[PDB]
């Protein structure tokens, strides 16, 4: 199971971790991936999973999207975790850099009490522009389920453990 876990809270865990070699190694039921409406994981994390699916993730979300259409922001689906996972929930979160609106993850994060244990990014951070910091606030006040964080920035990693309260 999930190992060097810092525990910030009764349901909330991070870790200073890549989410791609952390899928690998623990092969969750669930990985979060940091969606956008299209499906097209082109960077960050969702570049990264997607990569690691050699392009599978990709494939099968282009069809989910030419059936069902795009996503909403603050929305989610459930699709395979091809060789890192059970499932991936694709989960978007506001882009600041798009102009969304930052109170969108709440709802983004609302998308994770679903699902019983989850391996996951901090939503809206990194490219899509949020604080991070704020994120993890959000996420210990809304994910009500188990829920693994990996941060791939160390420098990050330690500024969200030290500033948590
Ligand atoms: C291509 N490098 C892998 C990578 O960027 N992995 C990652 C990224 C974030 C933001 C969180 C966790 N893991």
């Amino acid at each position: 199971s999930f190992s060097g876990y810092l525990k910030l809270t009764d349901n909330v865990y991070i870790k200073n971790a890549d989410i791609v070699e952390e899928a690998k190694k623990v092969k969750p039921t669930v990985v979060v991936n940091a969606a956008n409406v299209y499906l097209k994981h082109g960077g960050g994390v969702a570049g990264a999973l997607n990569k690691a699916t050699n392009n599978a993730m990709q494939v099968e979300s282009d069809d989910y999207i030419a059936t069902n259409g795009p996503l909403k922001v603050g929305g989610s689906c459930v699709l395979s975790g091809h060789n890192l996972a059970k499932h991936c929930l694709h989960v978007v979160g506001p882009n600041v850099n798009k102009g969304e609106d930052i109170q969108l993850l709440k709802s983004a994060y609302e998308n994770f009490n679903q699902h019983e244990v989850l391996l996951a990014p901090l939503l809206s951070a990194g490219i899509f522009g949020a604080d991070p910091i704020h994120s993890l606030r959000v996420c210990v006040d809304t994910v009500r389920t188990n829920v693994y964080l990996a941060v791939f920035d160390k420098n990050l990693y330690d500024k969200l453990v030290s500033s948590f309260l």
